[PDB]
């Protein structure tokens, strides 16, 4: 659906302005890998590991969204583009989201994971 | 699981050996999306959409794979490498796997986002 090209914009506005409040796309059972780290599960711990990755004033320069639907009547994204951080110069990265429809209009990130090339 | 990167093998094994048997792995309610093109749903229509891309002699290069255990008991991957068809020079590409489990160790892809950079 347009929703997972809505919730990509949310998702690095939310990066960009407050990266200490991005754990709150997540619930108490979302899985979240990044870089190359070990997998992370949970609204915290996934607080903590974005806590340490540290994102200040990061901008992303998003090249492709593509969107379906997914299991659970949820939403498969899958995001290509540029990322930046603390002004270093703009890595190619992949990020595949599964955006799990908690009831209404209202999704959670069930699935996280993010890959520098 | 490390179902996943069993299954990543498995998948371009046989996109190498005989891409015409590739639906194989959809069902009736899976969804495909390669290149750029539109949403296709179905095994009968991801069927002639594979035979219309015409892959001959395609070499895969994986650089990283991550799979996570997602909604109604699947398993989400994500794929990166490298690809050839017809021993033209390797692009980088982007995939990403939902496998739904059918009821043992059978798995039927339910989504498939194929992604050029």
């Amino acid at each position: 659906m347009s929703v997972g090209r809505e919730f990509v914009r949310q998702y690095y506005t939310l990066l960009n302005k407050a990266p200490n409040h991005l754990h709150r796309f997540y619930n108490h059972n979302s899985s979240y890998i990044h870089g190359e780290s070990k997998l992370v599960v949970g609204q915290r711990e996934i607080h903590n590991r974005i806590q340490q990755l540290n994102f200040n004033d990061c901008h992303a320069k998003i090249s492709q969204v593509d969107a379906q639907a997914t299991l659970g009547n949820g939403v498969v994204v899958q995001v290509t583009g540029e990322l930046s951080n603390d002004g270093q110069p703009m890595r190619r990265f992949t990020q595949t989201f599964v955006l799990a429809a908690q009831s209404p209009k209202k999704y959670y990130v069930h699935n996280d994971i993010f890959r520098y090339q």
